[PDB]
């Protein structure tokens, strides 16, 4: 189980960035989608690595209603709706090519992974993610099993505030890691 680390996805990014001062007082104002998201449920951000579904059989867009994208459709008893909201999260810089990490405690392997962007025009800060509201930049083959992977994604024309959202198909069972990550292409 794991998650991406880098840019880092938006329960990760909460762990990371607040998970030694989860209850500081100025979180509602310098970060307020992870303020909401520990409300809601902290253990959201506690397990950062269980953000999956079993058994979807390559079918996303079946299991992943538009709206629930970056819950992985609700997944795992509702614990990481709030990962759902509409608003201002927290962004990391990247550049036009950046590199997806991510962090697997077990050492699974990846059958593939797929990684979409926001399309131009797409406001992740006031509009919903949907499936139509994402462009394809990378799909790869398998990895072997390896407590890091990477991706290395290359993308041009796209400028601003973008969400990444990438899909983890690990090779030990049908199991799925749908993660999304806020970015700023500047
Ligand atoms: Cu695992
Ligand atoms: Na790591
Ligand atoms: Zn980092
Ligand atoms: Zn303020
Ligand atoms: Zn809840
Ligand atoms: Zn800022
Ligand atoms: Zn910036
Ligand atoms: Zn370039
Ligand atoms: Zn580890
Ligand atoms: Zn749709
Ligand atoms: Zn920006």
């Amino acid at each position: 189980h794991g998650s991406v680390v880098d840019p880092a996805s938006r329960n990760y990014g909460c762990w990371e960035r607040w998970g030694d001062d989860f209850q500081n007082p100025a979180m509602a104002d310098e970060d307020p989608m992870c303020w909401q998201a520990w409300q809601d449920d902290p253990n959201a951000m506690w397990n950062w690595n269980g953000l999956y579904r079993n058994g979807s059989a390559g079918d996303f867009e079946a299991v992943v209603p538009d709206g629930q994208l970056c819950s992985g459709g609700r997944t795992e008893s509702g614990r990481y709706n709030s990962l759902d909201a509409v608003g201002p999260w927290q962004t990391t810089d990247v550049t036009d090519d950046f590199t997806v990490k991510l962090h697997d405690q077990a050492s699974h392997g990846a059958d593939y992974f797929l990684v979409y962007v926001t399309k131009q025009g797409f406001d992740p800060a006031t509009q919903a993610l949907t499936w139509g509201e994402l462009q394809q930049v990378a799909r790869t083959g398998s990895y072997g099993p390896s407590q890091n992977y990477e991706i290395p994604v290359s993308t041009s024309g796209l400028t601003g505030r973008h969400v990444v959202y990438t899909i983890w198909q690990a090779s030990h069972m049908d199991q799925t890691y749908f993660l999304c990550s806020d970015v700023d292409f500047g």
